[PDB]
């Protein structure tokens, strides 16, 4: 039974009318939805628990739908948002779509029969629709009353300084009939999503019901949480331009040993069986394999490999085996960068880079043995670096102590 | 010389945006103005007869009036101040119903008068054509929804879920604010009329012409028509004849008669002042009320209208009911006085048990005998008497009248 499966992994924040769904799915393949909008050129960490749920479903025989809001991205999703945001244009949206949808794709299995994945986007339908068309066929079946006291506009609907545009106010109409034109386009039965888009899931069921006749279901995934109070991904892209594999992989490294059973349950495809002998184990390692599988899932084989490659050549001291690639995972966000003119002695470099504080000082900790330069110690305080030094003619990784590094980026 | 001035003496002017201002651009010369009328019925009633004529004085005046049909918010209905949800009407109905309202509101302006000359416009043109994202950014975007609900003219349908809105009418606030936006940037329209229960409608028009079109526009409404007692009368003569319609004026309360010679005539102040003088001074009763009737009701349906209306009036009073036409008969059928179908070969005594002027047959026995029954203005004391075929006026209408004022038209098949 995958509902109790996913209720099992704590995957299930709410789901609708659970008896009926759960006899649906056992009965045989459905068409199911999530939408994903267009708000930034990729996607986070925090999306990709409902994309790996699409792929949960598709594994078990369903056909998944991946919606990208080209329409609900020119509009904006105010749920549980504490101000209005500004609108975007269609060509940075357009732009983003695009990238996004590209993103999503290697996720899910367009390739394998009937349950072949589908992309969509809302602005087949939405782009070209007559605003009477939407007021009287969509806008009527919608209860204003209900609309202001669904909990994700609640803390928008008490001042205006901190309000909400009839604009952001339409888009509980744009989701709800987008389940109901998936319904009738693809025979989609179910949507899924994040705990904050429960309200528009409830409002695309009843709105199915009353246009096409038609039982659809809701499901929810938790808002994933840290057990310190501390907000999740703070943030982590999907896009390895945004967040290198190596930052990537050190997120999930970091993760607290209060989290990291749960971040198993719901960023992999590990059995629960696996994970709670893992937890059981451990207290007689999870981050590892936490670290290990979610960097596969969303960089492949080659960005988990050069992820562990930098991690252990910064460790080590030994950079032999970094490529150019890997100095510029590390010049992008693995460790801090400066960039220096060529000529420049190893006394500047260390003041410019901030590891030392005058040359004065960077005179005594270099003769005190403190600094490295490509892992090889250095304690010739008047040294000037070698033209072989800058590797790749572009690259010098200084570090002052065990610990602390800086990048060189010649000019 | 100052026209917000005379409206304002004339009582018309319950809320005005700008007084001054406005004051200033009307006195540079002509402006364009607009006043809207959804079609919701195939008539207008009295209600919209205010505006409209509001259109006509500031056309006097030499302005330029927009009469707008509502083709497009006709299909979403207006909420303000309305205590429940309405039913959507179909396009093909509401079709109907907009070339009926634009064909009635014609001849109330004149559309042949040089630049001022009136404008027939449709809100159909402009939201038929657009898209639900460009009216949902470019236009919603300048709505707070915070604000919106709470307008007084939707705040009470937020009370109860039960007796609630829809967000089809809680959008009609942007599209009549659009049209205002609209009629702006097409006609250089600069005013918006309407009853009070527009204020709302007609301010989102005034801010949203100034977040699309930077430009200043202004808002003056009339007031809701209130008796001073605390207590439908419709312009086409096939729902309300023009007979019904001349003693419906006729009727108005004394306390009424001087602010509705105001609101509904062009006579001028100093008239209507003279004749409420005239009426406190005269030592009877008033005038006004006849006034009142025979300027309403020649307005709305000509001197042909208040002829008949006057000539079926007289005939009921004095009784002789020759002047009367088989059209006249048929106005007494529809509205005029309380009406009975009836078969043929009925007793006279039957007919005034089925009209309701009797109780029962034996007692209707006793009320013809003591010579209270009048047909077709005649009288008639024989107790079993049965109705000839003469006195069925054009072989269908027959009169009754129990004492001087309770009448009944039976109607033959
Ligand atoms: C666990 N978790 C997070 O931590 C953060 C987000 N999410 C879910 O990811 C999905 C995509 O997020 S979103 O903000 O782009 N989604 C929306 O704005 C939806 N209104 C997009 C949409 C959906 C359906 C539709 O027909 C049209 C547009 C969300 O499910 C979010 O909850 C997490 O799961
Ligand atoms: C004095 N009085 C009344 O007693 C009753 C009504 N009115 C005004 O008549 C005008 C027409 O009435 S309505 O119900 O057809 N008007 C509307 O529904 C507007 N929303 C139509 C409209 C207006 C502008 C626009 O761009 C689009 C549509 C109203 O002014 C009403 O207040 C009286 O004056
Ligand atoms: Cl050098």
């Amino acid at each position: 039974n995958l509902i109790k499966q996913l209720q099992e992994r704590g995957l299930v924040a709410q789901v609708t009318d659970e008896e009926a769904l759960a006899e649906r799915l056992a009965q045989g393949p459905i068409a199911l939805y999530c939408g994903f909008d267009p708000t930034a050129d990729s996607l986070h960490l925090g999306h990709l628990v409902p994309l790996l749920c699409l792929k949960r479903f598709q594994q078990a025989g369903h056909k998944p739908v991946a919606l990208v809001g080209g329409a609900t991205g020119l509009i904006g999703d105010p749920s549980f948002k504490a101000a209005e945001r500004k609108l975007n244009t269609e060509e940075t949206v357009q732009e983003w779509v695009d990238k996004i949808r590209k993103q999503v794709a290697p996720f899910l299995d367009f390739d394998c029969g009937e349950n072949s994945a589908i992309a969509a986007n809302n602005y087949d339908w939405f782009g070209n629709m007559n605003v009477l068309t939407f007021l009287r066929d969509i806008g009527k079946h919608f209860s204003v009353n209900q609309m202001i006291n669904k909990e994700a506009v609640k803390q928008r609907l008490n001042r205006e300084d901190q309000g909400i545009s009839f604009t952001e106010f339409s888009y509980n109409l744009l989701q709800g009939y987008d389940f109901a034109c998936l319904n009738k386009q693809y025979g989609v039965v179910l949507q899924i999503g994040g705990s904050d888009q429960w309200g528009n899931i409830t409002s695309g069921i009843d709105l199915t019901r009353r246009l096409h006749q038609n039982q659809v279901f809701g499901l929810t995934v938790p808002l994933i949480t840290k057990a310190d109070g501390t907000k999740f991904g703070k943030a982590v892209w999907l896009d390895p331009k945004k967040t290198s594999p190596y930052k990537f992989y050190q997120f999930w490294i970091n993760t607290a040993d209060a989290d990291v059973y749960r971040f198993l349950k719901f960023f992999t495809f590990m059995s629960i069986e696996e994970i709670n002998a893992l937890e059981e184990e451990d207290k007689n390692r999870a981050q590892y394999v936490l670290a290990e599988q979610v960097t596969r899932l969303v960089h492949g084989e080659e960005g988990l490999q050069a992820a562990k490659r930098i991690t252990e050549c910064l460790f080590s001291g030994s950079l032999s085996a970094l490529s150019e690639a890997d100095f510029e995972q590390l010049a992008q966000d693995g460790v801090p960068m400066v960039e220096m003119e060529k000529g420049a002695d190893l006394m500047q470099a260390l003041v410019d880079s901030e590891l030392q504080p005058s040359r004065g000082q960077a005179r005594k900790t270099i003769a005190s043995n403190a600094i490295t330069i490509n892992g090889e110690k250095q304690s010739d305080p008047e040294y000037f670096f070698k033209e072989e030094e800058r590797l790749f003619g572009r690259f010098t990784l200084l570090r002052r102590g065990k610990k602390n590094y800086c990048l060189i980026c010649w000019k």
